[PDB]
C-alpha cells in the first residue's frame, strides 16, 4: 500500500471549512463525514483545477473586476492570455456550435454529449500548458502566469443531481476553476436569449448547486461555483410544488403539463436571494444591455447579502448599437463592476471572430485571392508591436519546444525542425 | 441474407477501369479481382466520399482553376462556402495544432492519433450538412452546393502501407473527396517548410500511392489521390536500395543510418515523373513563391505527361511580400493555373485568420472592453451585404432548423426557441 | 452538383407509406412532405441501418422466435454470431457498466455521454464486418451471415425529442438496425429493476415515439422502433396533465412535485395499447420471470392489435432459481413466442460472462499461475469442435486478411505476418 | 498568481537521483536542468502514476514475484484483483483487437490511434477507483490495495523519439504505473510470436528508452521502464549503423532495403546488455516456453548486471502442453522467479477468456435458450464462497454508491435506486 493521496480526515475537513475565508459564506447541507465517506481510499490531485479556483477567487476579491471572452479553442485561448485578459470562458454555446463530441452543429439546447465540456476545459488548458513551456524556454516573461483560470458551462446539468454531479467531477479532472449552472429544464435548456424556456423549481436548483459542491468537496478543490437564473424570460416552470414559486404561478397550463408563470425581474431577485447561501457568484440572464435594471437586481440582493458577488452576460445575442450610445457601451463594464458584478463575459466572443474572420479572408481570395492573404499576413506582422507572435506559426505550436526534447534525448539529432526551416530564414 | 451492399463483380469493377475517362491516366499494379476478395460479402456506401470525389474531378476539369483555404473547425468551412469558395482543403499541420485527438498543441511532426484527420474530414461535413440544411428550410439558394469537396492531409501515412491504407479508409468513411500522401520518414514527418526532413525511397512512396488507391477501390470510391514530394529541401533519405534516387546519394551516412542526398528541384522533377502513373495530382513543396521554380517543374513533367494536373501549396510559411511586389502576389494564382497547377491552396489560412482575429478582439477588449466587441459586431452587420449570415447566430447554428424537427414531431410545442428570441426582436 | 444521393420526392415516399407492407400498422403524425423538407440537398446512404432492419423484420416474421446476448465488445458479438445467434442485443446498462465514452463505471442511470451506444453499436458493426472479411478469404462459408441486425438501448432519450432524435440518427449512422425507448423520465432514469422510476405521460413517451420513427424517416431507412414501457413497478409519475394517465393517479405528491400512481400490468396495458400505432415491437418491464403474466399482457394487447408483435427482456436481475425450476426455465422462451413475444433477449450476459470467466480465471492463476491457463487453453482447443476459432486468435483478428492486403499492395513484401508465425507452427 | 505546482530545482532533482536508492542503477545521458527547462511554470500532479510506481517498485522487491493478465476492459481488472492479483497487464495486442480508438478489429501491428492504450490506462484507474469507493462504502476490506499497479505495452512508441515521448506522457496523465517499449521499426512492427519482424538499431532502442524516462522525469514520477528486445526470431534490421549490431548482419539484402541479421538467443543478450543502464526490467521475447532458454539468458545478463530485473511473457501464443508437462507448467512462473523473472504476465488471458466464455455460452443458448444462460447464473452464485461479487451486478457497478451520492445531495430523495430493487429482493 501506499500514503500518496491518502484522504484527509473529517475533522481536517471540518477545521478548513470553518478556518478558510474561502468558506465565509458558503453553507453546506451535508457533513464534512459525508464528503468523507465518498472519497475512497485515494484522493486524485488536480493540480489545474486547484491552481485556477484559487487564482479565480483572488482576482474577484484583488481586481476592480474579470472580464473573459468565449474560447472555442486552445489557440483562441492562447491569444487571449498573450493579449492581456486574465480569465477565460467556456462557453456551452460555442461546443454546441462547432466544438462537441458528436461531431454534429447544434443550436444550444444542451443536444450534445455531456463530457463535451469538459474535454475543451481541458485542451484549453494543454494549450494554456504548452504555450508556457515555450515562453519559458524562450525566455518570454512578457505573460507572469498563462495558466489563467477557466470559467465553463455547467448548463443545466444533462439531467438530475447526479448527472451534475459527474459534469463538475469531469469539469474538474479538466483543470476547470469555476462553474455555472441553470434553473432550466435539462430536457428542454435553450440559451438564455432563446425563447421556450422552462424553469425548475427554487429548490430543485439548490440541489444542482448542493450537487456541484459536493463533487468539488470530495474531489478536494475549492472550484468556484455560480448560479444562473432564468426566470427573467421564462415564462414556464415544471411544477408548482415550490411555496416559493406559487407567487408567480398563473393557474394557466400548456398541453405538455407545464405551468405557465409571470417572467421578469422579481422571479430574478427572490432565486437569487435562495441561491445565494449556495453561490459564490449569481448571475440573472436578460433581454437587453442594461444599466439599470442591473443595478436594480444588485442592489436587492446585496440588501439581503452585502458581500454576495454578480456575474454578467455581455452577450452578443444583443444588439448593442440599437440599444445603447457609443458613450454607455464604452463605459458598461465599470459601472457594472461598481455594482457588484465581479465577472463579465462575452460569452460568444470566439464564435464570432472566427466566423468573421475567415468570411472576410474567403471573400476577398474568392475575388483576389493571394493579395487577400498577404493583408492578413502584413496585419499580423504589424501587430507583433502588440506583443502577437502568431506570425512565427512554427515556434508557435512548440516546433522550438520538441526541438529541445529531441536534442534532450539526442543533442546530435539529425532531425530537428527549426534548423532550415523558413520559418529560420523569413520570418 | 440481402442484395443491399451486395459486392460488385470484378468485371464489373474492370469494365469501370476500362471504360471511366476517370481512369485514363491510372495505373494500378493489382486486379480487379483482388479488390474483390477484400470485400467481404457487404460493401458499404460512402456517399459524401462518391459525391466529393465526383464533383472536385470535375471541378478540376471544368474551372480554370480549383483554390482552397485551410479549415480546421466545421463552422470555417461553412463560412468558406459561403463566401463562394467550392473547395475545403484539410491541413494536418492545422490539426496537430488546434484540432487533434490528443487534445494537445503540436508542431506538424505526425505526433497526433492518426484518426484526428479523419474524425475532422467528418465534421467539416457536418457542418456543411447543417449550413446546407438550414439553407433548405430558409429558402436560400444563394450558394449552389454546400458539401464543397474536401481534401485532406494523409501526411507520410502514419506507418507503412497499412497504416496508410486505415488512414485512406477512415478518410473516406468520413467523406473526404481528395487526400495527399507525402515521400517522408513517417516516424521523423515535418511540415514542408521545416527542416529536417528525411525522405522514403521513390518505390517505397509508389507502394503509398498505390495503397491509398486500393483502399479507395475496395471502399468503391473514386477518390482523388495526390502525391507529394519534399525532395526540394530534404537533404536525407533512408536508404539507397532505388537505384532511382542513387545519383543524388553522396555517400555519407548520419549516426542514425540516413543517407545524405542532394536536395533540389532535380530529384523533385525526377520523383514526379515516377509517382505520375499512380497520382491524380503531384505536388512539390518548394522554399519560396516562385513562378518560374512552379514553371519549371511544370514543363518538366508535363513533357512526359501532358495531361498531369498539378497542386500548389501557397504557404503561409512564406514571407509573402519579402520575396514578391504587390503586382506579382495579384496575378500568382491565374499565373500557376496557366502552367497547369489546378488545385492551389493556403494551408494555414485557418490557424492565422483563428489567432489574429482573437489577439486582436481580446487586445481591444482588454483596452475598451465593450467598445471592442461592439466594433467587430458592427463589422458584421456591415458584412451582410456581401452575404454574411453568422451575426444572427442562432439560425446560423440551427436554432431554426431544429424548431422545425421540433414543430413536426409536435406542432403544438410550446417550448420552440426562436419565437421570442433576443435575435428574432432585436436583429 | 451531382446526381449521388439527392433525395426523393414526397409522392415517392408516400407511394412506399402506403404500398409497402413494412408500413401496414405504422402511424406516422406528420407528413411525407415534412421528411423531405427536414433532408437537405443530399441524403447519405446507411447500408449497415438499411441491411440490418431489413434483416431484423424479416427475421421476426419468418423464425418462430429471434433471440439475443447483450453485447459490450465487438468480440463478443462475432462470438455470439459465429455459436450460432441471429441478432445482437445492445444493452445500456452494460454501455454503463464497463463500456461508456466517460471511462467510468455507472449503474444504469443515463448518467454515460449519450453517444455511447452509438459507438458501440458501430464497434460491434466493425467486428463483424472484420469476421466476414476474414471468412471470405479462408472461404468460410459456415456462417451465413455475419452481420446480424443489431438492437441498441435508446434509454430515455437523453432529454426531449430533440435529444431522441439525435441518439436515433447517431444510432443509424453506426448501422443499427432497431432500438428501443422507454417511458421514463430521463434525468432519473433506472434499469427497469431498479427502484425510484418516475414515468412520462402516455403522450410525452408518443412523442418519443414519433421522434425515433421520424429520425429513421428522415435517414431514409425502415429501422425497427421499439416502445417499452416502465408501469408494472414504477410508483411515480412527472405530470397528471394526460387523461389516460389520470385513474391510476392518486393524488398524493412528492417533495419534488412527482405524482403517485398505481403500479402493475394495467396501466402496462392501457401504456402497450397507446403505444400501439408507433411501435414495431412492445415490451413491458416486469419484477419476475412468469409465463403467466406474460400471457395476461400478450392477450390483453392482441385483443386490440392482433399483430402486434412483442419483445421480453429476460432479465439477470432475477433470481432465476427463486422463482422457477429446471423444467419451466428449459421451455420458457419458446412458450413466450407462441404468445407473440418475437424477440427475446438477456440484457447482461456480456457483464455475467465476462466478468466471471476472468474471475475464475484470475482465482485459479493467483493460486496456481500457468496451470489455471493451460486449462482455459485445452477448453478452446475443444471447444474447436463445435466451430470455435479463438484459439488461433492472430487469424482470429485480422493477420491473414492485413497479410492479404499487404501482398495486394506488394506481393513481395518480407513484412508479412503469419508466415514464421508461432501461430503457424505450434497450431 | 500561485506557487501551486512549482517545479523543483535542478538541484533538488539532483539530490534524488544521487541518494534515492530508486535510482541506483539508472543512467541518464541528460542532466538535470535538462529536465527542469522542458518543465514550464506548472507541473501537474500525476497522483495514480505516482502512486502506482512506487507501489509496483516496492512489489517488485518485497515479492516473490509480480504476476498479472491482461485486462482489456475495467471490470475485467476489478476482477482480477478481486481475485487477489497484485498488478494488471494492459496488452497491446488485445487493444488492437477488441478496445482501440478506431473503432476496427485490427492484428498487432501499430495500427490503432497511438492515444488507444492511454484510454484503457484511464478506463482501469476508473473502474479500480469505483470499486475502492463501493468496497469503502460496505465496510469490505477483503482487498487491501484496490488500485493495483498498471504496466501498459508502449509497442515500438508509433515513430520516433516524439512519439515515444507523448505516448510515455499520455500513459502517466491516465495513471500507469509501468510501461515496456521493444526494439521494432514501428511502422513494420508485429507482436512477438508473428513473423516478418524488423529490428532497429541497437542505439535507435536506447534513444527510445531516454526518451521514456525523460517523460517520466519531466513529469516528476518514477514510473518503471521495461525494454524489450525481439531479437530471437527477427531476420531483419533496419540498418547496419551500429557496430554492436554489425556481428549479425549476414549482408543480404531485401527490396525494401532492410539488411538480413542473424536471429537468436545471441543478439539478445546483447541487446539486453546494452538496454541494461536504461530499463528497470528486461524481457526477451522466446519462440517457445523453455525454462532452459530463459536461465541462459538471465544467467547472461545477472554477471553484468547483478541486480537487473526481469520480465517473462507466459504468452497464448505458445500451444502450452505441446511443449511442457503438467509437473514443469506447475512449477513455471516459480521456476522463472528464482531465476530474477520478477514480472510475468499472460499477454491475451482477457482475450482468451471473453472470446472462450461467450461463445460456450452463446452456443448453449442457441440450443437451450434459458436453460444455458442459467447454468452460469449457478456458476455466479457457487462462486460467492471465493469472493465473487458480481451476481448482485447493480452494486458492482456503483448503484449504492450514487444512491449515497444522492441521499448525500438530499436526504429526502424519492428517487434513489437500491430501494425497491430486485436485487434488494432477490439477492
Ligand atoms: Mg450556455
Ligand atoms: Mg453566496
Ligand atoms: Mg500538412
Ligand atoms: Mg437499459
Ligand atoms: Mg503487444
Amino acid at each position: 500500500m501506499s500514503v500518496v493521496g491518502t484522504p484527509k480526515s473529517a475533522e481536517q475537513i471540518q477545521q478548513e471549512w470553518d478556518t478558510n475565508p474561502r468558506w465565509k459564506d458558503v453553507t453546506r447541507t451535508y457533513s464534512a463525514e459525508d464528503v468523507v465517506a465518498l472519497q475512497g481510499s485515494v484522493v486524485e490531485e488536480h493540480t489545474l483545477a486547484r491552481r485556477g479556483a484559487e487564482v479565480l477567487w483572488e482576482q474577484l476579491h484583488d481586481l476592480e473586476w474579470v472580464n473573459a471572452l468565449g474560447a472555442l479553442t486552445g489557440n483562441m485561448a492562447v491569444q487571449q492570455v498573450r493579449a492581456g485578459l486574465k480569465a477565460i470562458y467556456l462557453s456551452g454555446w460555442q461546443v454546441a456550435g462547432d466544438a462537441n463530441l458528436s461531431g454534429h452543429t447544434y443550436p444550444d439546447q444542451s443536444l450534445y454529449p455531456a463530457n463535451s465540456v469538459p474535454q475543451v476545459v481541458r485542451r484549453i488548458n494543454n494549450a494554456l500548458q504548452r504555450a508556457d513551456q515555450i515562453a519559458k524556454i524562450e525566455g518570454d516573461t512578457s505573460v507572469e502566469n498563462w495558466l489563467a483560470p477557466i470559467v465553463a458551462d455547467g448548463e443545466a446539468g444533462f439531467g438530475g443531481a447526479l448527472n451534475v454531479y459527474e459534469l463538475q467531477k469531469a469539469l474538474i479532472a479538466a483543470g476547470v476553476a469555476g462553474s455555472h449552472w441553470e434553473d432550466q429544464l435539462a430536457s428542454e435548456k435553450k440559451c438564455g436569449h432563446l425563447g421556450g424556456k422552462v424553469l425548475i423549481p427554487t429548490q430543485q436548483h439548490i440541489r444542482t448547486l448542493t450537487s456541484a459542491r459536493l463533487a468539488a468537496d470530495v474531489a478536494d478543490v475549492p472550484t468556484v461555483v455560480i448560479a444562473r437564473t432564468d426566470a427573467e424570460a421564462a415564462t414556464l416552470i415544471t411544477s408548482d410544488v415550490d411555496e416559493r414559486d406559487q407567487p408567480f404561478i398563473t393557474g394557466e397550463r400548456t398541453r405538455e403539463g407545464f405551468y405557465r408563470t409571470k417572467n421578469g425581474i422579481e422571479p430574478c431577485i427572490a432565486r437569487a436571494k435562495a441561491y445565494a447561501p449556495f453561490a459564490d457568484l449569481i448571475w440573472m440572464e436578460t433581454g437587453t444591455p442594461d444599466l439599470e435594471a442591473a443595478r436594480q437586481f444588485s442592489e436587492a440582493v446585496k440588501a439581503e447579502y452585502p458581500d454576495q458577488m454578480l456575474a454578467y452576460n455581455c452577450s452578443p445575442s444583443f444588439n448593442w448599437k440599437k440599444h445603447l450610445d457609443d458613450a454607455t457601451i464604452a463605459k458598461f463594464q465599470k459601472e457594472l463592476a461598481a455594482m457588484g458584478f465581479k465577472f463579465q463575459f462575452i460569452t460568444l466572443a470566439g464564435f464570432h471572430a472566427l466566423n468573421y474572420s475567415m468570411f472576410d479572408l474567403a471573400y476577398g481570395y474568392a475575388q483576389n485571392q493571394m493579395s487577400a492573404y498577404v493583408e492578413l499576413q502584413e496585419r499580423e506582422f504589424a501587430a507583433e508591436e502588440r506583443g502577437y507572435t502568431a506570425t512565427k506559426h512554427q515556434r508557435e505550436v512548440g516546433a522550438g519546444y520538441f526541438d529541445r526534447i529531441a536534442t534532450t534525448v539526442d543533442p546530435n539529432s539529425s532531425t530537428t525542425a527549426l534548423t532550415g526551416s523558413t520559418e529560420e530564414g523569413q520570418f
